C-alpha cells in the first residue's frame, strides 16, 4: 500500500471526513473501524478525537486497500494519517472505536488495529469501560 496527499476541508464525525484528493472533494470513512455516532455515547469524543487530529496536521494523507476505493454511498475507503500516525489506529487504541466492517480484499491493516483494540480493551478505555 502507499500514501498519497490530501488536504483537509472539513471534520465531520469520529470516522468520516471531507478531505481533497487529487484536487476533488470527497467525504471519505475510516476502513475497519466504526466510531460511535455523534448522537451516541462516546460519539462527541470521538469527533473531537479525530477532529484534532486532522485540523492539527500539517500533512494529511490517503492509504488505500487493495480492494474497493468507494463505498456504496460514494464515500472513499482508506486508512487517513494525520503526521504519519493512522486515525484509524489511534481511535482504536483509545477505545473510541470498534475494529469493524472487516471486508475481505480490504483488510491489509486489521491484526494491526485488533492489536490496539486488546490493548484499549485491556485499559478499560472509553467504549472499554
Ligand atoms: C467502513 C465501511 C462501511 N461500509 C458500508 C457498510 C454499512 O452499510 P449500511 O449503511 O447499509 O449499514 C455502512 C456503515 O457506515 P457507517 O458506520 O458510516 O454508518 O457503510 C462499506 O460498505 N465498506 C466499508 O468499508
Ligand atoms: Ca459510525
Amino acid at each position: 500500500l502507499h500514501k498519497e496527499p490530501a488536504t483537509l476541508i472539513k471534520a465531520i464525525d469520529g470516522d468520516t471526513l471531507k478531505l481533497m484528493y487529487k484536487g476533488q472533494p470527497m467525504t471519505f470513512r475510516l476502513l475497519l473501524v466504526d466510531t460511535p455516532e455523534f448522537n451516541e455515547k462516546y460519539g462527541p469524543e470521538a469527533s473531537a478525537f479525530t477532529k484534532k487530529m486532522v485540523e492539527n496536521a500539517k500533512k494529511i494523507e490517503v492509504e488505500f486497500d487493495k480492494g474497493q476505493r468507494t463505498d456504496k454511498y460514494g464515500r472513499g475507503l482508506a486508512y487517513i494519517y494525520a503526521d504519519g500516525k493512522m486515525i484509524n489506529e489511534a481511535l482504536v487504541r483509545q477505545g473510541l472505536a470498534k475494529v469493524a466492517y472487516v471486508y475481505k480484499g480490504n483488510n491489509t491493516h486489521e491484526q494491526l488495529l485488533r492489536k490496539a483494540e486488546a490493548q484499549a480493551k485491556k485499559e478499560k478505555l472509553n467504549i472499554w469501560s
